[PDB]
């Protein structure tokens, strides 16, 4: 059905950060981290979806719905 303006299937750098409500990208407002990752065709998704950049913490970071890429070997939590 219908879609706003945000019909870009790539994601915003900033998640839940970003400070405009009408923004032309996808955008992580939730703590989950999406099924489909960047391959997903949601533009309703409010998930974790990638982007092509480093991580500000690489193997410090334990955010698991994060915006960057992480190095080889890092760990993250779970409960399972
Ligand atoms: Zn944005
Ligand atoms: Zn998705
Ligand atoms: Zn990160």
């Amino acid at each position: 059905g219908p879609l706003g303006s945000e019909k870009s299937l790539e994601q915003c750098k900033f998640g839940t950060h970003c400070t405009n409500k009408r923004c032309k990208y996808r955008h992580a407002r939730s703590h989950i981290m999406c099924r489909e990752g960047a391959n997903c065709t949601r533009i309703d998704c409010l998930f974790g979806h990638p982007i092509n950049e480093d991580c500000r913490f690489g193997v410090n970071c334990k955010n698991i719905y994060c915006l960057f890429r992480h190095p080889p070997g890092r760990v993250l939590p779970e409960k399972k």
